[PDB]
């Protein structure tokens, strides 16, 4: 287990064009392609990015590809940003992996305002962390996935995705 069985166990890893849950197509792990609701705008995009003609459907290989890159962001975002920087110096390699998750799901400006989480963590109360984190907006809008996040935060372990 790393943070890319973490985050392909927790997002997946689509080969073909999908929309997401506000109707914006998407494709590899969470990868944005267009907030239009055409179709021809998704696969131009892709395109772009692939360097071929690849009609909405890509290989494993270029799916993690973009995946690759994007945690690459997700881990650049960590160490520009001034909060967070200084959490995932402290953290141990297990709990970093579950900062960068979710910096990955919702950026590094989301993550960044969870002022009191951050600092909570920052000074090893995991179990308040925990009980912080469960009352998040985040939380109950993807309570599983926030779950297993948050097991990681407060045990340090990867049980809660060797368990499913």
């Amino acid at each position: 287990m790393n943070i890319f069985e973490m985050l392909r166990i927790d997002e997946g890893l689509r080969l073909k064009i999908y929309k997401d849950t506000e109707g914006y197509y998407t494709i590899a792990a969470a990868h944005l392609l267009t907030k239009s609701p055409s179709l021809n705008a998704a696969k131009s995009e892709l395109d772009k990015a692939i360097g071929r003609n690849t009609n909405g459907v890509i290989t494993k290989d270029e799916a993690e590809k973009l995946f690759n890159q994007d945690v690459d962001a997700a881990v650049r975002g960590i160490l520009r940003n001034a909060k967070l920087k200084p959490v995932y110096d402290s953290l141990d390699a297990v709990r970093r992996a579950a900062l960068i998750n979710m910096v990955f799901q919702m950026g590094e400006t989301g993550v960044a305002g969870f002022t009191n989480s951050l600092r909570m963590l920052q000074q090893k109360r995991w179990d308040e962390a925990a009980v912080n984190l469960a009352k998040s907006r985040w939380y109950n809008q993807t309570p599983n996935r926030a779950k297993r996040v948050i097991t990681t935060f407060r045990t340090g372990t990867w049980d809660a995705y060797k368990n499913l």
